């Protein structure tokens, strides 16, 4: 037997004379507990609000406000998806309810020194969309962890490590270079931004291939910036990296008829003798230069390379998800990401995907009197022009490194890959995993067109 | 009847099955309401800790998380104080409850467009101890609204026509000094400092008078304070005067037999073509000179004339309450005040005060070698060293104003007069009326010696 | 008696002034043996694998960045029914690694103890008195300590490096473990440990911190006859909710006002139940950077040498 179950209301709909005296009124995500009709249990109450309103996110922060307030009990059953009445249909609540259940029980301990609850269920005919939504929950917080970890557990070497135990799990392809083996793939950003750490830089590259349609994704994976040498104005700055390794773990159990490879650039950005230095030029893989100007500009220097590796003459679409600028977050806020691409077709599968996962993008332009900010006296482009509009011009920046005729999108998630306020729905302090979800959303209607 | 009745647990305590599924175990302050054995209303369990811990604080703490818990009721009966076992005697549980439970309820919406809660009852036989605290509540509460109050609402001139209407309440004596009445006093730290302003310095005097030890207060009143020309590193900047105010406010109900005096300056720094200059001197009532370093040290400057007129040839002790000093709060932390007093005895009595009423001060030392930091070039001495000690600094300045041999101490409360962190225990966000609690407990102490 | 405090002092005054680049680690712990030599004081200096084998994990990883290696020393006097074990803070160079600062001078806690314990044998207390003297620079490095990194200490539990520049608090801890380990009567550090402390106390003033109000009015009497100047500040509880970590059992820093005392609290962690305590913050005085005054030279002072001596003799009579 259940020892709790949540119970979802959508305003109107009846209560018990204890839930009404105690002020439940069905808002979103209100919890009122109480004993269950024998005396033997409990029951949560759980609002949906106005049944007219209501969408899947609402689902969402319903189903973790639940397992938050489930106490000691060991066992959970969530009934919230059985709420009909909205226009979210069956299969949508279903998904959305399992996803929040996992993704608002999630708990980060490894590192304290000293849960009874063993189970919870999500009750539905929907079983699809609960499987569905657990294994997109269950990557989410895989990247969670991996954002979460100290950068002194997660080292590069260590993270491509990691990697490859994932990898194993469903034999996804992946080859790890590093020393030797990696000096011959070119990646001249990647070498020159992580040598002053005392950690060498790795990169991986991770593909599932189960199609007629290949996508390459690329995730910044640094694993601790300082700033380098210039200093900033630090672990979670490999958030891109997370996402993508996340989404591809989730692949296999989906199924999706969809051929997916990862590009993964693992370094940390530190002060040292040997770091690099401000005046530097740095010669790409594709034998363009870029002008070191400020060592805190370190991702698109790190991303090039692995950018025209990813797009050479074959991926049909190159996607890279990054922990980039922190100017994105001035005028976006701490809880919307950035989308850039010059294709407005794969500009609305991202945006609409970010809609069902119940993630925040907003599409930024490819502004072409931006270009001038990325002037060098020495090289081809500088890495930073000291002016307002960095956001939009290290997307430039790396769009330079795209083959020609590649359609490409851009994602930038420095502020909602770590939440510094408190948790709030379905999102813990910490630690997010935020565009796993948009990711396997694109690549699912990706892979049905 | 009651509509909710709270229950007072101590570790160990007997509850409900369903208390227990909720995970009751009688933390302080923690609560889970149910429904009443008739199924009619509602019972929360409250937790006391352990028996053998448990102060008057847990007893305050837990009647205010049980006013937070109560929902739509009308009607709440707290029968906390019945809980025996502790070692706090039934009129303290008594009193701290009803404390806990006004200071709980308190909320500031005043300013706020667009409280089903009509009785709190406290049960217990300590009649007497009941309206003692919930006296010294309904004080704090008041400096509470007058902290809160923005200052374009609580200017000066409207601070002492507050004040003048509260003491008509009592018929405590009041007279209020303005324009030519004003300069009469030589209050002149006073109208330097508020002149730049266009909004007119008052000074109050506020008389309880029901003895033969006769207690003179002095306290803060700058009810805006911009930094002036100097600037800042601000309506709250009154929490002294507020304090003040509030405790003359609750002696005519509690009949203390002992005479006390409020002094009150009221003014606002403000920077304008006719503002208090770096370099101006000012020459005090006792005929001595400060120089002007930083105009963002005007408060010290404004008490000096003050001290002098209190303690001038009579109060047989003189208590300075003010927000004086940034500096406190480095080392201190935000929720502890500063003491300063050369007298052990009034130390002690002082301490023990803010024991009994569950505010937290330290007392720091009148350091002789940091009167060296006091030294002018131009005037006796300066209101801003520009070198760290400056909330010692602050208490030496102040010394120098208080006539030969009348016993004197100075609370500085700039930190925990304002509480810009969340809400804890019977403390609100924003004014907190610190100090209090504190001075009706010290005045109680010196009436009965 | 005073000849000998004021030579004790004016030791503790050399190693302080001393250049970083003469007394690194590996060099203060060579003088140290020295000194101890001298009246055959017992002396162990732990260094490399020997170091690593006793778990201070805290000073290894404050002092990895630094070219220079970690040392750790204890100096042990015994002549008595009480034994009295004193800890002095040894960064010998802190820069406030990778975070930076807002520094020759942070060895000033173990520059005081080494120098009261050389006080003793010439007194001739009937004490046992054991010094622990953790030793490291705090620098940037590629290898250095990184915000976010996570430090398991001797007694099991952890801490989270929010500043690289509250390094001193971490190296300590685990020499608190083992110093008060089931046996020492009583724990005394010692360390310029905040700057903090200064805003509100002055320049010329350390801090005490104890919850034992008998060894603070021992402390306090002491510091009278001495002529130093002390405030006791409290160990606040309500302080230690700026302890909390969302990784951790701890932080090392919470960027909140109050870092003086959460310091205290964060120290008191690792100090074993039972075992009477004190903590001296003496970042201010330690150093005068103000001009020389009566018997107080500009630069390293020996500030507490002299306070630690009449605590001592003071808990020998009793
Ligand atoms: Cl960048
Ligand atoms: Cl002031
Ligand atoms: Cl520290």
């Amino acid at each position: 037997a259940a020892d709790v179950v949540a119970c979802g209301r959508h305003t109107g709909a009846a209560v018990g004379a204890f839930s009404r005296r105690r002020g439940f009124v069905a808002r979103p995500g209100q919890v009122v507990a109480e004993p269950s009709a024998d005396g033997r249990a409990v029951v949560l109450n759980v609002g949906l609000g106005p049944a007219g309103s209501a969408t899947a996110a609402t689902f969402r922060a319903a189903a973790a406000a639940s397992v938050r307030a489930v106490g000691p009990a060991r066992t959970l059953r969530l009934d919230l998806a059985l709420a009909d009445g909205s226009g979210v249909p069956a299969a949508e609540r279903a998904r959305a309810v399992a996803e929040g259940a996992v993704l608002g029980l999630y708990r980060y301990d490894e590192y304290r020194s000293a849960s009874p609850l063993a189970e919870v269920i999500v009750a539905t005919p929907e079983r699809r969309a609960v499987a569905e939504g657990l294994a997109a929950a269950e990557a989410t917080c895989l990247a969670r962890d991996l954002v979460n970890c100290p950068a002194g557990t997660l080292t590069p070497p260590a993270f491509a490590d990691r990697i490859r135990e994932l990898a194993h799990t469903a034999g996804l392809d992946c080859a790890v270079y590093e020393g030797a083996g990696l000096t011959e793939l070119g990646l001249t950003g990647l070498t020159a931004v992580g040598r002053g750490s005392a950690e060498p830089p790795r990169y991986v590259e991770l593909t599932y291939d189960p199609p007629a349609l290949t996508v390459g994704l690329v995730g910044k994976g640094v694993t601790f910036d300082s700033g380098g040498l210039s200093l900033k104005p630090m672990k979670a700055d490999m958030g891109g990296a997370a996402a993508v390794v996340a989404a591809l773990t989730a692949l296999p159990r989906l199924g999706l008829p969809l051929r997916v490879r990862g590009h993964l650039p693992l370094a940390e950005n530190m002060p040292d003798g040997g770091a690099l230095r401000v005046g530097d030029v740095v010669r790409h893989l594709d034998g363009t230069t870029t002008e070191i100007t400020h060592t805190d500009n370190e991702g698109r220097v790190v991303l090039a390379d692995v950018l025209v590796r990813a797009s050479r003459p074959r991926s049909d679409l190159v996607v890279d998800v990054a922990t980039l600028t922190s100017a994105a977050v001035h005028a976006l806020g701490t809880r919307t990401g950035a989308l850039f691409t010059p294709d407005d077709r794969l500009a609305q599968t991202v945006l609409a995907a970010s809609e069902r996962a119940g993630e925040s993008f907003c599409r930024l332009p490819l502004l072409a009197h931006e270009r001038r900010n990325l002037r060098s006296a020495v090289a081809d482009r500088v890495n930073c022009s000291h002016r307002h509009g960095d956001t939009i011009q290290a997307a430039l920046f790396l769009q330079d490194f795209v083959a020609a005729g590649v359609p490409w999108a851009h994602l930038d998630i420095a502020a909602p890959a770590y939440n510094d306020e408190g948790p709030y729905a379905e999102v813990p302090y910490g630690g997010t995993g935020f565009a796993v979800r948009t990711l396997i959303e694109t690549l699912r209607a990706l892979s049905e067109g």
